[PDB]
């Protein structure tokens, strides 16, 4: 009777996991989310389908109570000794080791490194340890950050569905990542948000930039005009074929 | 009793002109439209508030019956015999002589020549005769073609309200354009609509181009991608 914890701040992921994991024998599972997340998850917390936790403070208190941990779309990072003492697996919206860090799909639309989904064993470093399973996702011309994120998310759930048995059976793939690849900080993102009106680019590049920064309902890219107006920009694309 | 004819394919222009002209004395006004609004105007047709006409063919059959002609957001050209037969005045959504012909505001957002409304006497050429009155409108950074056009169309009506009494009394300002300006044909406009993915531009330029091509509900600018899907693009801006 494996005992499992799952940390997420995503409703859709929370719902998919429950589905996949609740289907399984010999499994008990507690679900946690973050404190920043008290409202998004107000009906479910109150029903206690999930429970806030400060992983920074108290993550290490789950040592000894669980056999297996999962992080999927989780606002928080797991403490080292938790990760070094319990098997913790991350289900991640990018293709390690490319565009590790913040908003992988945004950076992929711009810099053309592969994007996809990875499930990997957690280590002390971010998006860094043994890969269990991962798959690339196509970026089409007509897609923005939101469409690519949504393909990635679905691939995530399909890949976890494919490997959850092996993991609960504690016999599963572990492959070293092939290079260190690259990381993008939240500051790297923030520096791209302000459009530089004088920057020289092809139309291809302006479009790829505008679509990479388009993800309803967020407001991301902007310019500051003459009169000091702050104007946010988003792009819409439609395939007519 | 001054006999006037008005040609439009726009509902709000139609009821605007009804309101303005309809508050004047000693005028009798007939309204016309293209056969292409037959359906979209059917209810006004049945109430004889307006009546389609095929200008190309039978426009000249208006010769002799009116003292004064107006065109405003019509789909049709007045035939030239009708033009030289009576005073015909165009109420026009551009600032003549800049960006005459197609979608003035779209070219102006890109090429920066002014935009505005112009009320002008019609001659045989397009967007060309003596200017009665016209006024520039501003293009702010956050506006697309829809936004600017709406401002221009509001201005058209304003200007017309200001000069209709003069025109009715047959003594109104007519100045010649300061130059021949420039004209943009359908061929110019269509070419502008296909994006050149390889063209080098500032981001200012990319954004001005795309906002100039944004005009809900239409789909205007597009690129052909590597699989030859035709992809239409539009931009949203939001001053915060
Ligand atoms: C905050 C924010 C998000 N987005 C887009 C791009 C992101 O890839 C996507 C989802 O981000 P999110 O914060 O909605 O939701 P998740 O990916 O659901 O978020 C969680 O998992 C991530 C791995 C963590 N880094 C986040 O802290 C955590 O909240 O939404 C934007 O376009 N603009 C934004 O300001
Ligand atoms: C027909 C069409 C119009 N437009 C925009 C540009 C034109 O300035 C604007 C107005 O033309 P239109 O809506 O044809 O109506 P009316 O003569 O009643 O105004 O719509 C497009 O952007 N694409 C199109 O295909």
């Amino acid at each position: 009777m494996k005992k499992i914890f799952v940390v997420t701040d995503n409703r859709t992921i929370l719902s998919d996991f429950k589905n996949i994991i609740g289907s399984k024998n010999d499994v008990q599972v507690d679900y946690f989310c973050s404190f920043k997340s008290q409202t998004s998850f107000a009906k479910e917390i109150y029903n206690s389908e999930i429970k806030p936790i400060d992983m920074k403070k108290n993550g290490n208190d789950l040592i000894g109570k669980y056999d297996l941990g999962f992080s999927c779309h989780s606002k928080q990072l797991f403490p080292a000794k938790l990760v070094n003492s319990v098997l913790c697996i991350n289900i991640h919206p990018g293709l390690n080791p490319y565009n590790r860090g913040w908003f992988p799909q945004v950076f992929s639309i711009i810099n053309k490194l592969p994007i996809g989904a990875t499930i990997h064993v957690m280590d002390e470093e971010i998006d860094h340890g043994d890969i269990i399973i991962q798959e690339e996702v196509e970026v089409n011309s007509f897609e923005n950050s939101f469409d690519v994120y949504a393909k990635v998310q679905k691939k995530e759930v399909e890949l976890f569905t494919k490997v959850i048995d092996d993991i609960l059976n504690n016999k599963f793939t572990r492959i070293k990542p092939n290079s260190e690849g690259n990381y993008n900080s939240i500051h790297d993102y923030k520096n791209m948000c302000e459009i530089d009106l004088d920057k020289i680019v092809t139309m291809r590049e302006a479009i790829d930039y505008l679509r990479a920064m388009t993800h309803p309902p967020y407001k991301n890219s902007y310019f500051i005009d003459e009169h000091g107006n702050k104007v946010f920009v988003a792009l819409e694309l439609e395939k007519i074929s």
